[PDB]
């Protein structure tokens, strides 16, 4: 088995915390993910993947956690972010692996949610500052 590390991303914009249907965890809910990619740092990773999924720039990107997930296994690094300009909204760019995205908050999260994402809402976790 090989180990992998992912970077998960909460973008937030007010009380509102940005995700996804994915399309691993089949038809659940996510926040944006993605593998690190070598010489990138996580900002730069977390960074890429939101440009990837939905064509939005992030910043004030900043670490909040890390958690071990078995499965494969990955070890998912979990920044909060804000839109550069939060004038912007998502577009769904990559229709192969995900059905769209919208902003939620924190206190009504949909569900299902993918199952290592609701392993650490499981565990208290909050990106909200
Ligand atoms: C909070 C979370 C999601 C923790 C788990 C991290 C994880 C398995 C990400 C998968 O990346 P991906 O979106 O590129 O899917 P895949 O591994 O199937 O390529």
């Amino acid at each position: 088995g090989s180990i992998k590390v992912a970077v998960v991303v909460c973008l937030l914009r007010g009380q509102n915390v940005l995700l996804g249907r994915r399309r691993l965890g089949d038809s659940t809910f996510s926040l944006p993910s993605g593998h690190l990619e070598f010489g990138e740092s996580f900002e730069e990773c977390a960074a890429r993947e939101l440009k990837e999924e939905t064509d939005l720039d992030i910043g004030k990107i900043e670490l909040l956690t890390v958690t071990n997930n078995l499965f494969s296994q990955y070890v998912a690094v979990f920044m909060r972010a804000v839109l550069a300009d939060p004038r912007q909204e998502p577009q769904n760019i990559e229709p192969e692996f995900c059905d769209g995205w919208g902003w939620y908050e924190w206190d009504n999260l949909p569900k299902p949610l993918f199952w290592p994402l609701d392993n650490v809402v499981q565990d208290g976790f909050n990106p909200f500052p």
